[PDB]
């Protein structure tokens, strides 16, 4: 990869720490697949489609459309994802009590205690197999009943983040369904990457690509309110949407609006009316981002560069204890991430643990995983050129730099060059 | 700009712990045993050629018309040469006063069982701002009389940034000397630059530096001298005296634990004591390009501590970065020099608190050099871009630059 001096130099200017570098600036950004993040050429003329299409159809903006595959009465638009989690959570009517969760998205944990919930109690899920991100049913039964009468509401987040973007079957989301519908329980889904989970799940059943909205359907009829970020899977620059069957939440969902105003701004709103209109390309988009996850992964497997076992939605897991074995690095990942950056100009994101303890209380053995995420739109040659460097560096027998970090968006620097009483200081 | 960022950052943000050979114009020392510049080779190569035609044998330092002083040691370094000296002396040991003596000196005083405590002031403006306080010389020698076992004078005092002492003024402090029955120790190490400004400063020819600079040194009971910031070597010192005790303590410690440095050095060391006309050469160009330096400085607005002096300039801080505050302004500023000129200086802290930054010059190298980054630093300073705050990681610190810490990180 040519341009290492100015990799280095941003590296540089950025505490050794690629996930502080600006987007547009990365040669192949693989840290998230949000849109919101992002400003790849593509996301310009998909946006001037998507209004294109808002003007043939009359679209107003002023609410979500009526969707035939998402079976709820109520709708809202919100800024973002995580403003729609905001929304949900403020509005909610009923006691605030734990909200039992499988490893959700960070965002949630924050606006969750923010709100006055107890988020502290992660289900575990299944770990391996082709439903890795499957939630243990009997731990699920446990949590449900310890805390009989004080659980707000159970999130399950499809195609988890924090487990790789493994997906659960549609009989798992069934069974957990059962379960809190036999107590009385609300289910909530962070629907962000249901479709892509959706297609996993036609994929491993031997059916078409086009079946997923059938699947999606069924999943999200599962639950009593769901929430998304956009733009993961709707290829829109930003936006969020929450939808209840709920009455009373969507009473308050709705006089909080009156309070503040619809978000984001009208023109957006057309725009985002128009991708959830428009299935063929979402169906398109989310279809082909994942087979390109596959095929990045066949990729870098056959290239000898270790990673946590798939199926996977939108991101492989780099496991760099076994892609650097014989090197004790004080922190891997961040180490890691600089190297395969400053070498190859590809740019990862830290893998925080699941936050699921053992049957004992303690903490599970660390691990040390770089996430590649693929946004809807990514070319697969591009990631195929990225898997051949990658699997180069791996093969490099060069140490990696040991960065110390200052005492994803800590600071390093480098002690190698230092004198030998500063770096055993540092 | 790019590579010399990346060259930061992997050094603490310090330019002082960059390695020299990586370093583009490296200002931070005069002295070759810190330096590797592409002269050196050569220069030790005619050495070495004149010392065989010589047939030198590198046993003992020569005879030299200008060095007045029977007794005659070689060392690896000018501070295994005060370390020498101390070790080897007789008389009692109490306190050493001194002019603010290089920092190798202080360390290896106390380490002898001397005490440095009490440095001599200056007069700070004048013609001679390094001229020793007289008054205040009299004072210690009566606070302190019977518990004095030297006064250690260092010419062209770096402490005091290269500044000149006079000889009327050395003979003065001698005289007091003398009349107390205690030694005086000179570090010669730049005193043939002190001559040199000497003879300036008196409207005599530069190649009378060699008179004057005997003149200084026939005050002193011992010297001592690193010789790699005026001879033109890459190491090694120098210990004479007229104590026919203290020689003999020199003598019997060589005598046990070996001639130092090794002979191939002594002989390139030989033959540079020798070869005055090089020496003369080198020194008296050095001298000029600092003032050439200096002057070019002036000319594009960077403030400096007036001189005239030997082997640096000291760029005021303070002066060239007047403004919004920096927490360490000296550090701060080297890595905003070196960033955006490749000039590497260092830190001046020696003696409401001063934030002085060095530029040294060594023998050999070439004025369109210093011109030339003379030009850049002016470029610098007329540039009105705030300088980035460093802020220091828990000497020769390592730092990070403030705007790029997060607040928990910070405090
Ligand atoms: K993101
Ligand atoms: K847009
Ligand atoms: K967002
Ligand atoms: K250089
Ligand atoms: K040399
Ligand atoms: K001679």
């Amino acid at each position: 990869a040519p341009d290492r001096g100015p990799r280095l130099a941003r590296l540089a200017a950025h505490g050794h720490n690629p996930v502080l570098i600006p987007h547009v600036e990365v040669e192949l950004d693989l840290v998230t697949d949000s849109w919101a993040d992002r400003a790849d050429p593509w996301q310009r003329e998909r946006t001037r489609a998507l209004a294109d299409l808002a003007d043939e159809a009359g679209l107003t903006g002023e609410r979500p459309p009526e969707l035939p595959w998402l079976p709820f009465a109520h709708r809202f638009f919100a800024a973002s994802g995580r403003a729609a989690e905001e929304r949900l959570c403020r509005a909610w009517p009923g006691p605030r009590g734990r909200v039992l969760h499988n490893s959700a998205f960070p965002t949630w944990l924050g606006t969750l205690v923010e709100q006055g919930f107890d988020p502290s109690v992660a289900l575990p899920v299944a770990g391996a197999g082709p439903y890795a991100a499957d939630l243990d049913l009997d731990a699920l039964d446990v949590a449900l009943d310890r805390y009989a009468d004080g659980v707000s509401f159970v999130l399950v987040e499809t195609a988890t983040n924090a487990h790789g973007g493994a997906p659960l079957s549609l009989d798992n989301l069934r069974a957990v369904a059962r379960r809190t519908r036999a107590r009385g329980v609300p289910l909530v889904l962070d629907a962000t990457r249901l479709l892509d989970n959706a297609l996993l799940v036609t994929a491993a059943s031997g059916r078409p690509a086009q079946d997923l909205w059938q699947i999606a359907e069924d999943m999200l009829g599962l639950a009593q309110a769901v929430t998304f970020s956009l733009s993961k899977d709707f290829g829109v620059d930003g936006g969020g949407l929450v939808a209840t069957t709920d009455e009373r939440l969507a009473e308050r969902l709705t006089e909080r609006m009156l309070e503040r105003g619809r978000e984001p701004g009208l023109s957006a709103r057309r725009v985002l009316s128009a991708a959830l209109l428009h299935q063929e390309s979402t169906e398109r988009l989310v279809t082909r981002r994942v087979a390109d996850v596959a095929a990045f992964r066949q990729r870098l497997e056959l290239g000898g560069v270790p990673l946590v076992p798939g199926p996977t939605a939108h991101c492989v897991l780099l496991d760099v204890d076994k892609a650097a074995p014989g090197t004790p690095l004080r922190h891997p990942v961040a180490s890691y991430l600089s190297w395969i950056y400053a070498a190859t100009g590809v740019r990862g994101g830290p893998h925080l643990a699941p936050g699921v303890r053992l049957t004992d209380g303690s903490e599970p053995p660390e691990r040390h995983l770089i996430r590649l995420a693929v946004p809807l739109g990514m070319e697969r040659k591009a990631l195929e050129g990225a898997a051949d460097r990658l699997a180069e560096l791996v093969a490099d027998p060069a140490p990696v730099a040991d960065l110390t970090e200052v005492p994803a968006l800590r600071v390093y620097h480098p002690t190698d060059a230092l004198p030998a009483d500063i770096r055993r200081a540092l």
